[PDB]
């Protein structure tokens, strides 16, 4: 039957979760985190609005190749860190591993910059996203992850309903970032729980997959929905489900 | 005379003053304030100037929702500290207390964003406004509040007169910020006094009621007036009278 | 003959200098300065680029009254320090002195802002300008001042010449800030020499007045010249003239 | 015959390299560097991206002369450091030397600002370029220079190819900065080798002349090329041969 269309996307879910664990391991090799305080999520969001405010003021100060530059900087660094925990844990601190990541990251970013085959893009998106998922997963525990997840899920539902209101009223009464970004979102808990086949939060993984099933059903009808809340709600569901076992 | 129209505003005056005294109470529970020096107003002038400068560059980074984002943030934090101290007085440091604040705050801001009954707003404004009123009122003593108040009174009469003259000459010779904001102002002295039935600065409360009496009379006639000076001039009046008594 | 018109500039020269010495006095009551280092002039120029970049990004982030607001702050600070040293020297350490200053500065700025008679302006300009003049005069010694004056006389002469050429080429081959400001300029050497009727660098004052004799001679003619260099040149002249006595 | 045209560029290569070396010797006299670590390139890249971001936020904040200002700043400081170290070696810290630098730098930037003869500019450009060349060159050793240079050549090739494609697709399918800057590029490695007639990495210099040979050939044919890669590739070539030598 109809498999391939728009179903490699949850495949990217399972994947990013996976790659986030397999990256959980090599990642403690360089410190990271940041304390399982619940103020930690707030630090997150403060710095996130900061990050966005920054990205936007780059754009409005763009930037003929300079935008493409700055984001190249950010890239090459981030890839250097991926391959960093990867190789530099694997082959260890050796000269070989360090060249391995340097050359590794130069290679990759230069590829993605040179017009790939752009299903490639789905993969590097998977890599990176898993990366981020796993670090903020190693930064602190569920209880905060839970607060953050409920938090963002309600923000999404709020703004979605809001612009929707702007749509109904307007009569008479590149997106990939937000994508893989909110793909990471509820899998920070799939990591920060295993970081707390595997754990009982295989349940969180599948509960999250079901959250996506729900979403991808709601949206594939005319007039869309929130987005996060089915995902965070569902991942929190499947996870707190992974609690009856242990 | 006439009641409910534009007398719910002084309703909001006595209110926010009241709520600001009742908030005098729980607030020392997390410290706050701030030194009874008069050097506070000019640094204050500094920091409000910074804050407005900030709010504005937020706007210029709009930001279809990023505006609403950052300001929603600032708002919700402030609500969480409201319900926070609320909790740390009632149940005190308990886990339950902190959650009480979460749910409280979520309730409040998520409500306020989802288009309520918007007599709600005058109220939420009363809440927040009472928040700031009560803090800076708990922040240090009368005399500084007094000077700061004279200072601001002169800035308003200045700018208002400035632009008014600018209208008469030009022939040939969102507002709730400044609003509930100016509703807050003379309640700090009402607070910073009970902080210094209650204080003899119940008189400042009634004096504030006389300031609004004057303002809401004159402004309610064609061709407006200064604004602040009737309010602070009058509240400081009633206050220093309530100093002349006891 | 024609004396009084457009000869008030050297008059305010003599004036701003005089008031600058009378202001040399009260100022140590609150410190200021900043070591006679030859690196300090650059601290100055950097921080002026700071002040201007600030001033410009304020303007283009303007600013309904917010411009007039912010410059109201900066102004009022400056006035409170003027009357601060004035009174706190005059009335001495007393509380009374401090009030002398608030009452003073509020009075003054409220005035200048409420459409005075704006011959006021030349005087407040004399005050303020003299103030800044003496503060930085108290910041460090001659030798650095000498170099600094040469430098600014050159920025003036270069940019003047540059845009002049841009005028000869362009055919076929608020100013009050730079005013009272560059009026302050050559009098910082008249102060920091008074620290190295009175001193023998009265000569720098009249010699500088003669630099202006040159200047105000040229201005009233078609096709200008530099500006600073006749003044700083003339003041350094009068100063190294004032070297033979002491 | 065709001498002076587009063959003065390799002469300026040899020159900037030479002046970078003859200045290499005296330069360790005030510290410099920044540890032959490879984290140096990545932080660096950060700092150039930052510096440009800053320079730009100047530019759109022009600033009729404020632009010209800040860049005048950078200029005269840097010339004062050139003639600065120049003097602090010879007569040493004495007044004669430091005055020599000031006056020197005065001469130079004041000249270079007043519309020169602009073969002058190739010369002062050679000066400055040799300066920066020798500093980051004395800043630490090769292997980092190796990594950094590989990085820069690849980014250059990336953006050139990118916008080239961007040119072929739009059918139907002030410049001296990047100049003397990447003229410096392969001469830091020519320097970080004397900091490591002369060395056997005199070869890197002719390898660089071969890189420029290649480049001034390709580009001087209709439809240009990358730029860095011939230069860095070739200088690294001649250099690594001078490693096979010893």
């Amino acid at each position: 039957r109809d498999w391939l269309p728009l179903l490699g996307m949850p495949l990217m879910l399972l994947f990013v979760q996976i790659i986030a664990i397999v990256l959980v391991m090599p990642m403690q090799a360089a410190g990271l985190v940041a304390p399982s305080s619940v103020a930690n999520p707030l630090i997150f969001i403060g710095m996130l609005l900061a990050f966005t405010l920054v990205l936007l003021v780059l754009l409005r100060t763009g930037g003929r190749r300079f935008i493409a530059a700055f984001i190249g900087f950010a890239l090459f660094m981030t890839f250097l860190y991926i391959f960093g925990a990867l190789s530099l844990l694997a082959l260890g601190p050796t000269t070989a591993a360090a060249a391995g990541t340097l050359i590794g990251a130069v290679a990759v970013t230069a590829l993605l910059y040179l017009y790939p085959e752009w299903y490639v893009i789905d993969i590097l998106g998977v890599l990176i996203s898993a990366g981020v998922a796993s670090i903020f997963g190693i930064s602190l525990e569920p209880l905060p992850v839970l607060v953050l997840l409920v938090l963002l899920a309600v923000y999404d539902a709020i703004s979605v309903y809001r612009t929707k209101h702007m749509i109904t009223l307007a009569e008479g009464v590149g997106a990939f970032v937000m994508g893989m970004g909110d793909l990471i979102m509820p899998s920070i808990l799939v990591v920060s729980s295993h970081v707390f086949l595997s754990a009982p939060t295989l349940g969180a993984m599948v509960g999250s997959l079901v959250g996506l099933a729900v979403l991808l059903y709601f949206v594939n009808k005319g007039n869309p929905q929130a987005g996060l809340p089915p995902l965070n709600g569902g991942a929190i569901l499947g996870f707190l489900v992974g609690a009856a076992l242990a």
